[PDB]
């Protein structure tokens, strides 16, 4: 990074690439005093800031490779850089600043990703994100009835901003990522054409650039700098995991399933500790153990499928709920965080209270991961499992490491990951085991194998439906998680809205061109169509996990990759189509690899799909085998079966794709 | 009022009451620059700030009355406070200032009244208030599905703060009152224990206060200082104002009303310059004179009405619509308002653009004034009208004066009513032609002498039906607008929302002890029912038209009060029970003059009404004769004739309020 004089101060760049231009009357830094709001209802924050204070730095006094920041000439410092190679460091001199602006040079045309795991929107540009860790809202969109039912009974209608998985990087369309080093409340605005703002609830320890001649090594680099994933585990390559919740009657309905002729891997019980029903459906108890109640003998079924090839997968997440015994093992052992009393804080998670495991106590988080992932799952004979929550810590409870709950709220999900790693390390079975997360921040990278995309809505919604999980899978993937997958169907049945077969058919055609096929019964599973409950859909869904075990060695190649080189399974048609700008803002569509082109059908009653194709080539259907030229919008026929995807013609897999027809 | 030096700052006083606190670690003031979006869609503002700097200003230099204010010492000074009577004048020192706060001091406990009409919240503590005259919202509260639904088709649902009528002024029950001088968007904020904080676009002229050993002298200080209205003309005391705007049908109608044995003082057709009938609404001709094709004799009818002692009011409001023939006479002398490239600004109103008749150029204001006020409306023998609108001023439209719309914006329903009022006097007829506003600002109060509560949806809901036309009543009071009046049965029918007979029986009871009994058919007039369309409601309505006309010398007596003191017909109950906390954050319930207490039924199928009885004396329950001890929660049988009103045993009018009860019986 270069330190550069003009007229009226001074520029910082990397490369040709102006990043920071400070001068008096244009400063590039502004400090001051907030008092927050951050009430918590059930995984949902109400957030409002006061701002006291936003004060200008105009003055700055260079000193080598620092520089010191005041309100005016003459008056105390406040603020210190440090350009440190690839990062400018920031030191507080005055102590009473919790608020930070930072602006970065933009163009009138750059367009910024990432943000972490976004749901609505993938080019950032015109908008604003805060950054911080949540239930990300049902419906989340305030014209939407669903949005709207959801906010006045549970404050739960959430927006296009709130994630599960925030994180505060972007990349540029001017080929640089920036990383802001801190789990403070963010806020990314960007709203102005000439410049980028930054919002920080504290002065973070340094930013971090990344620079690149394209934008694949740019990916390639923030994937080293966060960690990446181990290769996707052999097992999962033999089909779908089967996600059912209805005790002993899970095993007679994966019969019927795989009577169909139906490829499975697994077979995913969320329920293996048991029910709890609310008014929010048939959720789950709390317990991290078997439940012999409602499994009697899940040890030796566990076996008995395992002789068919057939893995078995369960559930955890880092909540203990009061009824259960191993609450008081956790409470006597002093593992809780505790309210301003020194007492257990009880969180409520709609109709029931938990304690939360507190992962900065070092016993805390050791005994999560030897005495539930190690003996209780994996010694039990678990393969994977959902690995679930991690964004509901409020800030008025009290941590064993002493930090404030504002700054390990964010960081909460990348410990949650590290647990359920450590537990899986200590077995040998990293690269084995598969726990998949929702939750993440930074670091949550080197920890999870893989992200799914929460909870949509059982509907076409464009802000809570089918088209958000591809949004999700392209910002976190430039972000360095190389593997997303969603529930196929969706997950959320509320106030009457309930599955189509043509929804699960078409989540279906998407999931098969993902690295996992998993189903999922939902929050209320008798009100909702399942893939077992309809000849045809049972069918088409038999049918396309016969396709994704034919693209097997495809999808190999790109776990491969992803391990070499950090580019994620699903991508951006603007990381191989630099040069073409009808790629930039596609949020619909994916590369598959280099070599394939997913564009699913994300709306009820379509035979039709209409996309931009990219590139000087020539392009495949894979269903016709009809050729079609690079560098132009086409449309082509997508009856149930054949979602529009196209291969390379010079695709060194061609004999592959050429099978599948 | 008074500077006083401490260790640290300083601090401003009115007599014991400290007001303003300065010290560097607790300053009063923070200035720094803003740049907003105020994006108008049909009168709707979508408003957002982004703050560039807010800065405290914590070094102070006090030089005997005066003190300059900057952000640290050595910096140059930004803002010089002077003390000069009941006022603090502000000026800029830095040029490049449009935000600044302000904090008071304030008790934990402490209520805070005014703020123009409010319509949700009478006591503002605990919330924050903007102040921006516009279209109030239908619906007016996000968890309902009438905002919902006005939100999603034309960002029309609004919120809890928006008002036709704000006013930065508010009354404190520390027993001062506070007037910012500013036109400028402003907010306050009354979220924290320890102060009020006020935020402005602009730094204002001068803050002034008025503080007193009462409630009510500060009320009165407040009316002389914006202007007090003349008394209600004697011919409004005849009885109900009945709106119709069904054309050349109104007449029968009226007829049939009159035939139920209903006192009518008036006969109010909007309609007068023509309907025009849209697939969302019956709306109006925007070109103001009488519509001979709707009403071919209307001259001839306003004469026959006059013989049997019936006036006759219309409509208009400040804008012209592009099609009608007064456009183009006011394009061609300049008199309206202009875009960036000067051409006349076409404002979109829904179904048709207009443009804005611009009051900064003193020609167009003196224009509007004589030939449609003087000329079309007194001359062609009104006794009033609806003065509609005054609070779609866009940011982006340049007026002949050359001040920013952004300060013109509120200013312009006090430019719309001085148009009416000079209208009038070139007439002769002050206290004599009765229009009525449902916009305002600072210095309404001199010029309109009659408020209205604007559009409540036709239904019971907290935030945008009946019960909201008392909170209107009871802040517009407090700011020194004496008279205020409603639709009987509400405007706004819209995604299926319509009147029942109950809703229009309960809003009659309560406009029947207010000024003016006035009907209006709506916005949907056939999909709704009307005064005249249900024999049980016709009959409950001519009955409460009696018990308003014998109610009259009672009401009399309290416009002389008005005009003499400036207390409000419509008074809340701290203002006569100072001593009683629980009198403070009343807003369902009015003292109608000092000896009539009223408590409205604002909700469905309720036979009881429960209320806070103030006082030591005992009051009359008005339909049975049945006395109740002041000091307490009380009980009483409310069906359809019998609203909860009572008045106080050692009342003067006993006499008058006995006779009620057999006109009731
Ligand atoms: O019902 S439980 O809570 O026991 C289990 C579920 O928890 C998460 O969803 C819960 C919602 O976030 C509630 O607001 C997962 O996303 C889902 O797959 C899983 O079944
Ligand atoms: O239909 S017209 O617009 O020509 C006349 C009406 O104008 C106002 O209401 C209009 C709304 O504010 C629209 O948003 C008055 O309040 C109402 O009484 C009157 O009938």
């Amino acid at each position: 990074m270069h330190f550069e004089t003009t007229k009226d101060g001074f520029t910082i760049a990397i490369g040709n690439r102006i990043i920071l231009s400070h001068s008096p009357d244009k400063p590039a830094f502004f400090a001051g005093f907030g008092e927050e709001r951050m009430d918590m209802y059930r995984g949902n924050f109400d957030i409002e800031d006061y701002v006291i204070e936003r004060t200008a730095l105009r003055h700055a006094e260079v000193s080598g490779d620092s520089v010191t920041l005041s309100s005016a000439p003459g008056q105390a410092p406040r603020l210190r850089l440090t350009l440190d190679g690839n990062a400018i460091r920031l030191t507080a001199l005055d102590e009473t600043i919790n608020r930070l602006w930072l602006r970065v040079v933009a163009e009138t045309d750059e367009h910024v990703w990432g943000g972490g795991e976004q749901m609505s929107y993938f080019d950032m540009r015109g908008r604003r994100f805060p950054l911080w860790t949540s239930e990300p809202g049902v419906g989340r969109d305030k014209t939407t009835e669903i949005t709207f039912k959801s906010d006045v009974s549970g404050k739960a209608g959430g927006d296009y901003y709130n994630t599960n998985y925030p994180q505060p990087t972007w990349l540029s369309s001017r080929k640089y990522a920036l990383h802001v080093e801190t789990s403070a409340y963010s806020v990314f605005d960007f709203r102005n054409g000439d410049f980028h703002e930054i919002e920080i609830w504290a002065v973070p320890e340094k930013i971090e650039f990344f620079a690149g001649d394209s934008f694949a090594d740019i990916v390639s680099a923030l994937s080293l700098h966060f960690g990446r994933q181990p290769e996707l585990p052999d097992w999962v390559y033999n089909g779908a995991i089967i996600g059912l919740k209805d005790g002993v009657n899970s095993f007679a309905r994966l019969e019927k399933i795989r009577a169909a002729g139906t490829k499975v891997s697994g077979l995913w019980c969320e329920d293996w500790v048991g029910l709890r029903q609310t008014s929010f459906g048939a959720r789950l108890f709390w317990d991290w153990q078997a439940n012999d109640t409602r499994y009697p003998h899940l040890r030796q079924k566990i076996a008995e499928l395992a002789d068919q090839g057939i893995r078995f997968l369960g559930y955890v997440n880092p909540y203990l709920c009061v009824d259960g015994p191993l609450f008081p093992v956790a409470e006597s052992a002093g593992y809780f965080a505790t309210d301003v009393d020194g007492k257990t804080a009880l969180v409520d998670f709609g109709e029931f209270d938990c304690g939360v495991v507190d992962f900065t106590n070092p016993a805390a988080a050791d005994w999560f991961a030897a005495a539930i992932i190690g003996k209780n799952m994996l010694d039990f004979g678990l393969s994977g499992w959902m690995a679930d929550f991690g964004e509901y810590l409020p800030i008025d409870i009290k941590l064993s490491n002493g930090v404030d709950a504002k700054l390990m709220h964010n960081a909460w999900p990348t410990l949650w990951a590290e647990v359920n790693a450590k537990g899986v390390e200590s077995r040998g079975k990293t690269g084995e085991a598969l726990f998949f997360m929702r939750a993440g921040f930074t670091g949550v990278q080197a920890h999870c194998p893989l992200i799914w995309g929460g909870n949509q809505s059982v509907d076409f919604s464009r802000h809570d439906g089918l088209v958000t999980v591809i949004c999700g899978a392209l910002s976190s993937g430039l972000m360095g998680n190389a593997y997303h997958h969603s529930d196929i169907g969706g997950y959320t049945s509320l106030f009457g809205n309930v599955r189509t077969a043509e929804l699960i058919m078409r989540w279906t055609e998407m999931a098969a061109f993902t690295p996992v096929m998993r189903t999922h019964e939902g929050n209320r599973p008798r009100d909702n169509l399942q893939i077992d409950q309809d000849e045809t859909v049972l069918a088409h869904f038999a049918r396309m996990t016969a396709i994704y075990v034919a693209l097997a060695p495809y999808l190999k190649s790109l776990s491969a990759e992803a391990a070499k080189t950090g580019l994620p399974v699903q991508r951006p048609l603007f990381l191989h189509y630099e040069n073409e700008p009808q790629t930039y803002a596609v949020q619909d569509c994916y590369l598959y690899g280099a070599d394939m082109l997913v564009a699913p059908v994300w709306k009820a009653g379509e035979t039709q799909r209409s996309l931009y194709l990219p590139g000087h080539g020539e392009w495949v259907h894979l269903w016709s085998g009809k050729r079609h030229a690079g560098g132009r919008d086409i449309t082509v026929e997508t009856p149930l079966g054949e979602p529009a995807v196209f291969y390379r013609a010079d695709s060194s897999h061609h004999r592959l794709f050429e099978q599948l027809r």
